């Protein structure tokens, strides 16, 4: 039910590499809980995608939703060379801006049970996809203007 | 119970000055199991407290628990020292974060949080006034290193 306070651009949290979902809290009340809660403040805000640095967590998880993807340690394995330019806001910058992504992205993640799913997206989503693990290595889209 | 990892000295989450615990979140299913997971990890990891930073999660939320006297765990949510006392203590510290000899008021006056949003005021004493102070350092990116003075 909780919708989380989300730090704004300028906070420290933004900028830190986020740590890994450990074993141990992969299909816990504990990860269900913070996706859960991370999927309402998505919600209450319009967002297409959250990342938990945003709501002060600093942890892997991100979700996804341009039904709503939830992604325990993401790693994009290869990002397509053929790019395209998307316009961006982002919850944490109260600015949007025109960015480029790769068109396509590898990624392979953990469900919140813990199963390990690989795939592809194309488009938007992956531009979503690109700017959430951004987020997870301290990189706001701002960052990759100028 | 969910034994969640932690931050060792180095990482830059443990110099950040935690956010506060948000009027929505209080009496939550989240912060509860918040809670339960920095407990666990706290007695799996034999320490005798925790702040909720040491598990990367940037929030004002500590666990105070000595053993040292032994007292019954007390959970804190946006936790505050409205006094220090003048008297002071010296004692071996460690963290499970990182010892030595650090220097702290014996007693300390602590307005708080329950986790369902009731405030109390509390007084602390000897150790456990010291393990209060140390959880909070935690919480204004401060670790115990820094206080060997
Ligand atoms: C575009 C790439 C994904 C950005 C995701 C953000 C949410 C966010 O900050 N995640 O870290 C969002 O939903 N932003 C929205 C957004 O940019 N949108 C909403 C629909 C179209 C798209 C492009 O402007 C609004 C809320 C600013
Ligand atoms: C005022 C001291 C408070 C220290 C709290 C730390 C745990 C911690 O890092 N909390 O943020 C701890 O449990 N440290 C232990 C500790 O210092 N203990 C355990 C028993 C008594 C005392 C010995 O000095 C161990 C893990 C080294
Ligand atoms: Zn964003
Ligand atoms: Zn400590």
């Amino acid at each position: 039910s909780v919708v989380l306070p989300v730090a704004k651009r300028g906070e420290d949290i933004l900028k830190l590499i986020a740590a890994p979902v450990s074993a141990n809290e992969l299909n816990s009340n504990w990860l269900y809980q913070l996706a859960d809660a991370m999927h309402a403040t998505m919600l209450e805000r319009n967002g297409v995608g959250i990342a938990a640095p945003q709501v002060y967590i600093s942890k892997r998880v991100i979700i996804v939703a341009s039904n709503a993807v939830v992604m325990v340690n993401p790693e994009i394995l290869e990002f397509s060379s053929e790019m395209c330019l998307g316009e961006e806001g982002c919850l944490s910058v109260p600015e949007r801006g025109q960015v480029e992504r790769a068109e396509m992205v590898k990624v392979k993640y953990l469900t919140l049970q813990g199963e390990m799913v690989e795939t592809v997206f194309q488009g938007f989503p992956a531009r979503i996809v690109q700017h959430e693990v951004d987020h997870l290595n301290g990189i706001l889209f701002v960052e990759r203007i100028s």
